[PDB]
């Protein structure tokens, strides 16, 4: 289809990269795993703000925590309900962090999504956060020279 995956997007992890310089801080890279989870083609995702994954059962208090993290250029880890193109529900253990350039200025935001069947706690939450934080650090390396 349109927008053949870059090597970055073939990394075998669920992530997106946004560019805050573009209108509504939209997705510029989306991994193949993200595509498969959400059911959008890449051409349907690019240039859109990620909020299209939200729907009726998404907790708006949780969404505001993400908005505040982006505004304060800082990391956050939350869990929220998201929906596929066909309106299918999933829990999203989500981690955001900025990617900084060699002057320390925010160049991109990196988002890592761990989909699940339920809100997680205790060991499942800890193991999930371990995985998405390690992934985010990996994408910080992978995205630095884009
Ligand atoms: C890198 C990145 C990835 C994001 N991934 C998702 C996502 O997977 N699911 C989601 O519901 N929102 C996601 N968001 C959050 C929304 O894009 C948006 O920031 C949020 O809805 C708060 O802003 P708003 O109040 O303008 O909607 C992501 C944001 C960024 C910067
Ligand atoms: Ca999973
Ligand atoms: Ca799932
Ligand atoms: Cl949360
Ligand atoms: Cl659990």
């Amino acid at each position: 289809g349109e927008f053949l995956a870059t090597t970055l997007e073939r990394i075998e992890k669920n992530f997106v990269i946004t560019d805050p310089r573009l209108p509504d801080n939209p997705i510029i890279f989306a991994s193949d795993s993200f595509l498969q989870l959400t059911e959008y083609s890449r051409e349907e995702i690019l240039g859109r703000n990620c909020r299209f994954l939200q729907g009726p059962e998404t907790d708006r208090a949780t969404v505001r925590k993400i908005r505040d993290a982006i505004d304060n250029q800082t990391e956050v880890t939350v869990q929220l309900i998201n929906y596929t193109k066909s309106g299918k529900k999933f829990w999203n253990l989500f981690h955001l962090q900025p990617m900084r350039d060699q002057k320390g200025d925010v160049q991109y935001f990196i988002g890592v999504q761990l989909d699940g069947t339920e809100h997680v706690r205790d060991a499942a939450e800890r193991e999930g956060v371990m995985l998405i934080k390690k992934t985010a650090e990996n994408i910080d390396e992978a995205a630095k020279e884009l």
